[PDB]
């Protein structure tokens, strides 16, 4: 019933444009939105995040995450590993990719989402949710090293996944970091289960 | 180390503004970044609130309540936690039901209510609550919900279990033009994985 009847660029930027948006609503009225999108996509959506399982025998389940000064935040934030699809890459290439960069991690793909918005209010940025596991006790992941390209700098914090919420409730309350929606989502559902 | 320099706009719409955020890096190195912001932030500690509203009722499994609307942003439908910016003054528990109401028609109890989270740190500054709120369905308040929308608002309610809802998602989008929001879709995969 609802549909796109025009977008008006209002400014371009080398990353991010910044459109007005222009469409019909149910009544057959029309409306206005300022709707925001990357400049850089091709791809089946603009990113991945991985959601990276670090299994290591006689220990806890981890999950593994990154801390990044965000410059859009103005501090630093605690998010899944993620960045964006290179133009040709698999979504699942670009997980195991970005991982390597950003955790030094080598991993295995067990499941791959369709692309889910990130805050479709506002962008139509998308993504690949990409669960993958680590086996921690092979060689490989012994000692990872982070491959950062330029202008990434990036500390690696894992977690217990079975006490994920109350450990990322703990770094807000004493680090005064911003936990990212999707990692704080995951955390609550797992508490939520059962 | 990392902290902004300055910030400067490049265009501001009615609700969206782009910034040119200067930054200094990790190495001691001044660089820039493109930021999108909301325009509406006044001294709310978050930009809006998302609500994992869980429907209980006597007999029935527990089921996640989520709206499927148009988003200008992405051209197309979305499925997603029901959300709203908070209005000034407004605690986040308070839009958090209020939004609740608005969109599906019932009426919640509060669980518990998240820092602000960080919904797109790499592209945004915009920040959430995360407030999960428990529905009593056997409550006659809660028996025949209507949607309160506001202006232009126009909202369909899909409860879908708990127990089976990556599932209950993975077939709706088999079915149809949608796109599943990725707060949502990780909180799917966090019910599989616990
Ligand atoms: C009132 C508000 N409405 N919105 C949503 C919106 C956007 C984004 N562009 O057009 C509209 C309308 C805000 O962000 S404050
Ligand atoms: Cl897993
Ligand atoms: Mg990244
Ligand atoms: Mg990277
Ligand atoms: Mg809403
Ligand atoms: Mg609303």
């Amino acid at each position: 019933k609802q549909y796109i009847i025009s977008e008006e660029l209002i400014s371009e930027g080398k990353w991010v444009k910044l459109e007005k948006t222009t469409y019909m609503d149910p009544t057959g009225k029309t409306r206005t939105w300022e709707s925001v999108k990357r400049t850089t996509r091709k791809q089946t959506a603009d990113g991945v995040a991985v959601i990276p399982v670090l299994q290591r025998t006689l220990h806890y389940e981890c999950i593994v995450l990154v801390k990044q000064f965000r410059p859009p935040m103005g501090g630093y934030c605690i998010e899944f590993p993620a960045g964006l699809i290179d133009d040709g890459e698999t979504p699942e290439a670009a997980a195991l990719r970005e991982l390597e960069e950003e955790t030094g991690y080598k991993g295995d793909i067990a499941e791959c989402s369709p692309a889910v918005c990130m805050d479709p209010g506002l962008s139509n940025c998308t993504i690949h949710i990409v669960t993958v596991t680590i086996n921690g006790d092979d060689a490989e992941n012994a000692r990872p090293k982070p491959k950062p390209g330029d202008g990434e700098f990036v500390e690696v914090i894992s977690l217990p996944k079975n006490d994920l919420l109350q450990r990322l409730d703990a770094l807000v309350a004493e680090e005064h970091l911003t936990v990212d929606a999707r990692v704080y989502s995951y955390a609550l559902a797992l508490k939520h289960a059962n």
